[PDB]
C-alpha cells in the first residue's frame, strides 16, 4: 500500500521533467496518476517518515466548521496556513483591505456553503449556499448507489478571491457492500510535503462518514494531476527512499458520534504507530 | 493504447460487483481507475468498434458555441441528446415549465458562463459567467507552467436545474516539452456506450487547443470514477473484446484557425480509420 507513494516517488525522480513553476525553485513534473490505499483495518499514515497527524485532524475539524481563519487553526496549534494567511502574503495579492487571517473562500467555505457570496471570515453563512458535506452523507444513507456523490472545492468564481486556490478540488464517494470509498483529484501535489497529508487527511474524512452512515471504510483512490518534487526536496526525499517501511497503524473512534459537526479531536486514537524520524521539507511559499 | 480500455472492460467482467442504479437495468461496477491514451500522430478512435466520429465532433462544436439545446445538436443530425430533452423526460423531473429541448445549464453553458443565472436556453450570456474555455487557452499561451488549467462543469449550485449531471465534471490541462496533455476526471463512466465517446471528445478537444496555442498534442489522461457495465451491454462487450485492435487513424486539421470559436465540422479529416463493425449497445435512460 505505501509502496504506491514510494513508487510514484522513484517513477518522478527517474522519468520526471523539469519544470518551472509559481514559486521561485523548480520541480520534476509528472502529469497523470493513480495510487490506491486500503482503509480496511489500517490507516493509510506514511511510516517512513514521521506524518504530523495532530495537524491533518485539527485542520479536518476546522474544514468541516467551514472556517475560512487561520488563527483560529492555529490557535489549536497548527500553524500551516499562517504563511498562506499573513499580511505580507496577502497584500501582495492585491488583498489589501482583507484583515490579517482571511484565506478567503476556501475549503471550509465552499465545503458548507458553495455558491453563496463571499463577505469576509467573520460572517455568518448558515443557510446560504448549498452544504455539499451534509448533502453528500444524507445521499450515502438514502440512496447509496448514487454515482453524484460529489464534493467540489473548485468555484471559478470565487477564484480571484483566495489566497491560493484548492489543490484537492473534487471528492467523489461511492458504496458497494457496506464499504464507503473515496476518490480524490489533486490538480497539483506536492510530492515531499503535502501529499502525505492529503493522503491522511481524506483517509480520515472517510473515516469520519462511514462512522456516521454506518459504513465500513472501504478504499482512498488518490487522482493527482501534477505530481511534481520540489528540488529542495530531492535529497530529503533520496532518504526516505531508503528507509523500510513499517505496517500501518489504525485508527479507532472512542464515542458512538451521530453529526459530522459533533467530532471532537479527543474522540480519535492512533494505535501502532511506529514510524521513522520525520524528515524535513520547506514548504515553497 | 487500445488495450487499456479493453483491459479495463477485461477487469469489469472479472472483479465487478453487481450495483443496482438510477435506471432500471443493474451494472457491473468498479471505483477508481485510469488510463493513458497518446495522441501524438494519432488519435483515439476506437477501432474494435465503429465509433459515431460525426457525433463527436458535431457535439463539440455544440459544446464550444455553449449551447444548451437538444434541438440546435439534432438539427445538425446528432440525437443523443434528444432523449433527455424531451417532453417526457422532462416533465418527469419536475421541468413541466421548461420548454422542449432546453437541458438546461450544462456543459456548453458551465463552459463559457459558469456563475451566470441561468435563465432559458434561448437567452443571451454573452459577459455573463467566466469564460472557462477562453480562460484556459489564454493561461496555456501566456503561462505554461501554471497549475490550475482547470475547466469545471460540476456546479452544486445549479445542480438541481440539470436533465442530466455532468458526467465529465473536471478536466485539467497540462503543458511541458511543448506538448498539451489533458487528464479528465469522470464521475460515471457507461463503458460500453459512452466512454469510448468521451475519450475521442476531450482528445478532439485537446488537438483543438493544441492547434490554437501552437502547441503539439500529448498524453490524454482519463480518470473514472464509477466505471461501470449495464447487464445489457456484456453480451455486445464480449464480442468486441473478441477482435483484434488495429492502429489507431489521424486527425488532420485542414485550415489554420485561431480563435476556438471559429472551427468549423468541414476543418477536420479522420485518415486511415478502419474499424470493425458497428456493436448496438442500447442506451439506458
Ligand atoms: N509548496 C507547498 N505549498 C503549500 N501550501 C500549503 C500546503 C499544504 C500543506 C502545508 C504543510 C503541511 C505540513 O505537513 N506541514 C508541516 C509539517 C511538520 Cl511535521 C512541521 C511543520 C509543518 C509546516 O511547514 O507548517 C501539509 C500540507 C503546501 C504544500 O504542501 N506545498
Ligand atoms: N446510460 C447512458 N445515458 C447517457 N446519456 C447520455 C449519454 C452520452 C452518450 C450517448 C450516446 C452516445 C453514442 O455514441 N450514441 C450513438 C452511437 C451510434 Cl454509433 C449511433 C447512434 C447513437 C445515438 O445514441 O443516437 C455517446 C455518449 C449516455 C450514456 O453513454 N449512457
Ligand atoms: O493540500 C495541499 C495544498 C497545497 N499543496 C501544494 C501543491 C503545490 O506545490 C502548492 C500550491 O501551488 P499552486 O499549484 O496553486 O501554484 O501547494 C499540496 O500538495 N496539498
Ligand atoms: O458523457 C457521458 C454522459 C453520460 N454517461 C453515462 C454514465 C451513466 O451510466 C449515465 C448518467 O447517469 P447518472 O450516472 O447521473 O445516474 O450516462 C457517460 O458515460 N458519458
Amino acid at each position: 500500500s505505501e509502496l504506491q507513494y514510494l513508487g510514484q516517488i522513484q517513477h518522478i525522480l527517474r522519468c520526471g521533467v523539469r519544470k518551472d513553476d509559481r514559486t521561485g525553485t523548480g520541480t520534476l513534473s509528472v502529469f497523470g496518476m493513480q495510487a490506491r490505499y486500503s482503509l480496511r483495518d489500517e490507516f493509510p499514515l506514511l511510516t517512513t517518515k514521521r506524518v504530523f497527524w495532530k495537524g491533518v485532524l485539527e485542520e479536518l475539524l476546522w474544514f468541516i466548521k467551514g472556517s475560512t481563519n487561520a488563527k483560529e487553526l492555529s490557535s489549536k496549534g497548527v500553524k500551516i496556513w499562517d504563511a498562506n494567511g499573513s499580511r505580507d502574503f496577502l497584500d501582495s495579492l492585491g488583498f489589501s483591505t482583507r484583515e490579517e487571517g482571511d484565506l478567503g473562500p476556501v475549503y471550509g467555505f465552499q465545503w458548507r456553503h458553495f455558491g453563496a457570496e463571499y463577505r469576509d471570515m467573520e460572517s455568518d453563512y448558515s443557510g446560504q449556499g448549498v452544504d455539499q458535506l451534509q448533502r453528500v452523507i444524507d445521499t450515502i444513507k438514502t440512496n447509496p448507489d448514487d454515482r453524484r456523490i460529489i464534493m467540489c472545492a473548485w468555484n471559478p468564481r470565487d477564484l480571484p478571491l483566495m489566497a491560493l486556490p484548492p489543490c484537492h478540488a473534487l471528492c467523489q464517494f461511492y458504496v458497494v457492500n457496506s464499504e464507503l470509498s473515496c476518490q480524490l483529484y489533486q490538480r497539483s501535489g506536492d510530492m515531499g510535503l503535502g501529499v502525505p497529508f492529503n493522503i491522511a487527511s481524506y483517509a480520515l474524512l472517510t473515516y469520519m462518514i462511514a462512522h456516521i452512515t454506518g459504513l465500513k471504510p472501504g478504499d482512498f483512490i488518490h487522482t493527482l494531476g501534477d505530481a511534481h518534487i520540489y528540488l529542495n526536496h530531492i535529497e530529503p526525499l533520496k532518504i526516505q527512499l531508503q528507509r523500510e517501511p513499517r505496517p500501518f497503524p489504525k485508527l479507532r473512534i472512542l464515542r458512538k458520534v451521530e453529526k459530522i459537526d459533533d467530532f471532537k479531536a479527543e474522540d480519535f486514537q492512533i494505535e501502532g504507530y511506529n514510524p521513522h524520524p520525520t524528515i524535513k521539507m520547506e514548504m515553497a511559499v
